[PDB]
């Protein structure tokens, strides 16, 4: 008609309900909806309020308009020390598609042929290494996200980056810069403006990496024209970059591309990855298990990109659903630039307007019965799966993130079988950034296959 | 005049004067007295009235009043998540001072005995296995600062306790305890109250210290009843007090102490050595650098109390100097808890109160030609050097402090000699909690001595 | 014309109108205004020609003109006795412009920076000793009135004037001298030749307080000779003065001065303060009341300069307005010495013009339904709100008034909510000098709000 | 001639004498009677002629002729405000006389029985808590004038009544209502109808003592209900009164007579005991010093009705003699109702005639060396003293009166010595509407005869 989204009760003065959220957000934000009778509706962040389309069916109306009406530049504002000035968000929204189109570049299925046998390499040296006997007590999310991580750098950067930067120091600095950040500054953007210590710690660690890349371009081109360098990885496709206006990439610029590829994938790849395999183990799960099995039962020893690429849908659809049902990121945001019409509602600017794949993801005519992991289901109301966003801002990663995924499901589950040490899967927990199950509960027993 | 001190104009609508303090502390500190031809006045940061007490003869007015008058414990709020609940500051102040004379009873001279030939170990071990060679490259501050959490472990724990955490994995659990602290939460102290990404990291890493703590103390009992040996450390210390009302120690409160003292010594004492290292390398000085040699000349090899405590009377006037010239800590606070008189006025119940180390050690009647280093020198205002606080609140590690730049000095000199790779001393790096030469500026190449 | 305004009827002969008047000074102008269907009408009071300029379109016919025309010595004769003697309207108009400068100096904003503080300090000060329980009754008049006086004094009293002239003594003294004075004798002039009781009254008192002032300056000089005297405050400022002609101002005019600018301040500014605070609390203006909390919801608990200079444009309509519906000052008034235009009129060489605050401020085009309270309205005549007199006579202490009010308005109800104890706003008292809510009328009750 | 009496020649016009008058009135009359020749003539106040009767054997011809011949009500209007409207001189003279013969009833002898002790005790009281030490300096007005407000509320008041109306809360609304008094409305009676700020806080003043009367009135009612009690006193006497016409006095008219029975006697009463005992202490009067001590060392320490009234015979004439030397009312007047005889002329209807204390005390054959203070002295022309006037409005207090002065001259003799802290006994100040020695001049040791 022309009103706002009623907005739901504010008790406490100062804070409004960013408490109860952080409790448990989707109880809280189901609350919500049922009281306000409406799945579009405004709750209040520390003053500030914020409107989430929680009815799948007006996803689009978040995803698909344009930068100059819906934007996430001020929202991921307090990413900008770790990116770095004039790098993503930041830049114009031309230049920022470029940027991002010039990571996306760097993986294309072209570039897939390479990945799955150096996936599949670090996997089993990992695999080798750690879980070595018969069986064994392990806790999963942790080797997971080391596979993750190693196997990301396997597949991005040459031996002669790994060598320098190798996936112990790498996540070292990934972790200093990780840290700083402060995301109630999107809440409180007074805190982009002052001095703390963050940032000097952001700054401490970036600059180190970007040295250190600095480094190894110079380290090549000792190498390089002697023919005895041709190293091509993500760092020497980026520094080829040329944007429309003639200049290239700076290594500023490239350094920034590189922490973002690496911030983008490092925890929600590993996640996907744990959740999918504690869910495979679960013993209610055996169906889906042998469909797995079944799927790589005629894989060769040393996998392909076919294989991966072509021939795992079953997986895909394992990995999906663990992202479907504890999506890792909560919760998405824009700033609203000018009045937008959404569903029977006007969201005003300056509003903060968010959509939620973990509210999304619970809704029961699209999803019924949201918790209960099931691979086989498939959305009800069409866009209602947003685990990896949508339109304008969709990720460009997913290929790459569930190519990691599929590789490390087919090699775990070939040779390998787990046993869950608790009677449920964990419980998702819910107070970090990313979300993933809880760390204490992830212990596992593993069991090689003979 | 008994009315409030003069105000410094805001022109900044909601920061205040943050900013500009930021650009340049002193400058900006100095440019206020004089243009209100006042050393007590009245700044603004994030709309809190700060009262500046810049004139060194007013030092007592800060560091003398009782605690129910001027309290540290709503300025070091954002600290208890570090030290915990209830603990220094956020206890009762009768609890809190018994918890204080406990850790100082630790850090007694009558200690030293041991820790100048553990101290001498830990240096000598390092110089080794890193400064190895006829002439090498290397970071002074992060040598320094290795050195010191390493004698200081040496020093304060048993082997026992040093087995399960070594300096390394202590050092890497309060990075995470640090990397989670805002001292800005003193002006906006709403960040206080919100659950925040840091909240959980810093409960986790104080969660996993105080267990490893309770296993050593689980251990010890038993090895107690058996009676193997007799392990006397800062550890047993704290765990045999008890209060004037009878009853122990808590472990809450044993780790929360042990968190304080790593935390107060890690980087002033660290800083303090640099400093003292770089001043005394430099060309400008060798003359100072000629009467350490003198002083240390005759000392044996295997160093002893009496030598360190006695016998390097100039030493500590470097590294005091060092602490002159750059005090590590800037500014210290106070919340004013009644109406206070300060020089000719009244400081209001609800004021932050401030004394500057940083604006004290620059009064030039105090201590001409300020930025001079020379250990040689004399305040020439009576309790006009405040590098270690004063009064209520003085530093109860300052011997200690002391006692481990001292010992290092003497062992480093002793068979090294430094070059500066700069022509001028390092700046001071303003940006960090913590105040040091600018680490980046802070290479320095080790020539042996035979 | 160019004839005589119209001439309200004249029933009781020797007294005139006075006595209607004074029934009902509003209704009976009003009453006029219809009646003779002229804005410009003359009535007559104790047989003296008084010309009301009650179109506010012709006000800048009353303010504009020079003091050689429009005169305002004849008509404020009766307050000699407190100024002094060639003191303000009593000395030649040149001279009186150099002491009103003198007096304007004093209160620049520029002083506003300390007084800000100053102010609000006082204010919770009163509050906290008077209004400390959770709730409880007192009378709203005489309290606004105790702490407008109380932040005066802090204000413009060096803290030794203070000690000898407190508070209490200072308004005992004021009210000898008010409790004196007869307006009337501006139109029975033979009172100020009499030596009446009051007149000897007002003597003791003006006696007292110069005697007072002049202990405390010769207290100052024995003990000023170093900057140590650097007493600085309203007295000291006057001191210094040095008219045109090369002489400073004497201490009897210095203290004239000071009574002037009491007695200007000391009940306007607290009745503006109390019916705003009225008006606010009154159930019908919650939104107004909303309005204030939202303009005052993100100040610190300490107010700045800034906060109360540039971010209060809403409780500054609410004086403003509380000063439009019921002037504290009725009716303005000048000697006309020579024949002067206003609208189709001449005013004759020898009336007494005035100009009504109260009349102006209720006429119907500038202020429609002008008893109804409204913070939002604007004046819809050029100059039509003369609340602070206007032109050649200006009010000079207006932003220091205001300035007060707004300070006890943003104190008061960021601490307190208010209910008024009657259903309506109290009645005007239009029976004293300077015109306040009825005292008996305001009686109310403070709530604390946790 | 003996037409109209000698009219003293006009120089100042429209004022007349009154500033002469003022000035020295016992100087410019006798003057008016020299230069006349005449102790009956004429002088003009503001434009007014007003006889006056100088010779004292022509006294009666004032004191005796009916109200209706010459009557007090226009000379006494200007008190109206405070006394009521249809109250004392402004009720119709039949019923004047009814309301002041019921106060009358309220001062006569056998209420003196109870009175004696009642002044005695407060005295005492006050001496005890005031005159304390060996010896101390006061200022014997304030002291006396405080002794007899005590007093008299002592004597006139129940202890109920007292404790909601003290004497300090009692003479605040007094001194409030006597501020407000112009005796001049006497010569411009255009005064009395106008509205003035005076009219208006007398009966604010008048209301709130109305007030409190009846809130007493009320408490008594519901202790006679309990008959715990019927308290006697002033109050509860006017109450019980009943007019010839069978009506009781109005709340209105009891308040009336309890304002003009304090105003009566608070400062005639306060200043006969001054200058009785500044007289008594001088050096030239220790043989009339010497006879008080005689008659009054006879008595008991608890004096009675007897002592104070039959046994003083010498205080009596030491007070007496007090008002006959310094009468505290300087001018009796009277408007002219009808021409009448005085001497040899005739004063003509619309003057107002008028008789002197001040002129008659000081006439010579009368009172020969009239400035030499004698209580052995008998008036030598009979009926000269009209200290407390004569006739038909002779003062009803006078017992009263002295009996107040005399308690408090042998209490305090009988306890003390008394030192002038000057050469010569005060100077009459001429210039309050009450006249009595100066204030200032009025400090006294106090020496304890142990
Ligand atoms: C399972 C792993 C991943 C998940 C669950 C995930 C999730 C998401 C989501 C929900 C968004 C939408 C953000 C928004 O709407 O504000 C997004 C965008 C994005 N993702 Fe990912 N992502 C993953 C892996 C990756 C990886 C590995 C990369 C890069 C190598 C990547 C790069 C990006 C980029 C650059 C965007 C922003 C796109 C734009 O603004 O146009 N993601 N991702
Ligand atoms: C060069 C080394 C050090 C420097 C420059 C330094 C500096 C200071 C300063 C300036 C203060 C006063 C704080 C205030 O007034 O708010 C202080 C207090 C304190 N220091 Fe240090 N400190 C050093 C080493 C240490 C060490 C090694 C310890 C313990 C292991 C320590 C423990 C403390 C404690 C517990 C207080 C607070 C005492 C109280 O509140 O009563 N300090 N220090
Ligand atoms: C709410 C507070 C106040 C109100 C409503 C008010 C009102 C007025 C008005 C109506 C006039 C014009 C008088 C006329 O034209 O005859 C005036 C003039 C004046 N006011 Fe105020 N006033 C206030 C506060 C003060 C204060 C605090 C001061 C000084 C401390 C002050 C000093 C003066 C002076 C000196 C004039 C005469 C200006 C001249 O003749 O040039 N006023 N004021
Ligand atoms: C030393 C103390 C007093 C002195 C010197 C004094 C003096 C006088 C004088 C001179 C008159 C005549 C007024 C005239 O003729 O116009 C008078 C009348 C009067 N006095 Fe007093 N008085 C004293 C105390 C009192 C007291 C204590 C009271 C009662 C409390 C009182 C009640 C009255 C009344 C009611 C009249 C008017 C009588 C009438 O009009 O019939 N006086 N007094
Ligand atoms: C940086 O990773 C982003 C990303 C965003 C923009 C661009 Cl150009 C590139 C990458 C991204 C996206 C949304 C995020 C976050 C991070 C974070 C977040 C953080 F703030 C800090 C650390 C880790 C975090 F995941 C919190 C958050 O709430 N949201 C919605 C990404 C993309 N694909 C997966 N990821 C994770
Ligand atoms: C003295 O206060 C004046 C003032 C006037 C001139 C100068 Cl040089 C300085 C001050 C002022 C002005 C007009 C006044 C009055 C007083 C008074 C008045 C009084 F007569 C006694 C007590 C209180 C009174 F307000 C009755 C009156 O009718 N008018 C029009 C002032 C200025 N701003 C506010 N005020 C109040």
């Amino acid at each position: 008609k022309g009103k706002l989204p009623p907005v739901y009760p504010v008790t406490v003065p100062i804070l409004g309900h960013i408490i109860q959220f952080g409790k448990s957000p989707l109880g809280f934000m189901q609350e919500c909806k049922r009281q306000l009778k409406s799945g579009i509706f405004t709750i209040n962040i520390v003053g500030k309020r914020v409107t989430i389309v929680g009815d799948p069916h007006e996803h689009s109306r978040f995803f698909l308009p344009r930068n100059e009406v819906l934007s996430p530049r001020e929202v991921y504002s307090f990413m900008v020390p770790v990116f770095g000035e004039g790098v993503a968000y930041a830049a114009p929204y031309p230049r920022m598609r470029e940027q991002l189109n010039f990571l996306a570049e760097e993986l294309t299925i072209a570039k897939f042929q390479n990945f799955v046998p150096a996936i599949q390499h670090e996997v089993r040296k990992f695999m080798a290494a750690n879980w070595d006997k018969d069986e064994g007590e392990i806790n999963l999310l942790e080797d997971c996200s080391t596979m993750i991580i190693n196997t990301a750098c396997q597949c991005l950067f040459g031996e002669d980056l790994r060598k320098r930067l190798d996936a112990r120091r790498f996540a070292q600095l990934l972790a200093k810069m990780e840290s700083s950040l402060i995301p109630a500054a999107v809440f409180l953007p007074i805190l982009l403006k002052l001095p703390l210590p963050q940032s000097a710690r952001c700054h401490e660690a970036r600059t180190e990496l970007q040295k250190i890349l600095s480094e190894i371009i110079i380290a090549r081109k000792e190498e390089e024209v002697n023919k005895d360098s041709s190293t091509s990885d993500l760092l020497s496709g980026l520094l080829s970059a040329v944007y429309r206006d003639g200049t290239p990439m700076s290594l500023h610029e490239v350094c920034g591309m590189i922490v973002a590829a690496m911030f983008a994938g490092q925890h929600t790849s590993s996640i996907t990855t744990t959740w999918s395999m504690l869910h495979l183990m679960h013993p209610a799960n055996v169906k889906h298990l042998e469909a797995l099995r079944k799927e790589i039962e005629e894989f060769p020893a040393q996998l392909n990109y076919n294989n991966v690429m072509d021939e795992m849908p079953f997986a895909e659809r394992c990995a999906r659903e663990s992202i479907r049902r504890d999506p890792p990121l909560l919760m998405l945001m824009r700033k609203v630039m000018a009045d937008v019409k959404v569903g029977s509602y006007v969201v005003p600017k300056g509003d903060i307007i968010a959509c939620s794949p973990l509210l999304s993801h619970h809704d029961e005519e699209a999803f019924p019965e949201p918790r209960r992991w099931d691979p086989e289901r498939d959305e009800k109301v069409e866009g209602a799966f947003i685990g990896f966003g949508a339109g304008v801002h969709k990720c460009i990663g997913q290929k790459f993130g569930l190519l990691q995924v599929k590789t490390i499901l087919a090699t775990a589950f070939r040779s390998y079988d787990f046993q869950l040490l608790r009677d449920e899967v964990p419980d998702p927990d819910y107070h970090t950034m990313v979300v993933g199950p809880t760390a204490s509960q992830c212990r596992v027993k593993y069991i090689r296959r003979k």
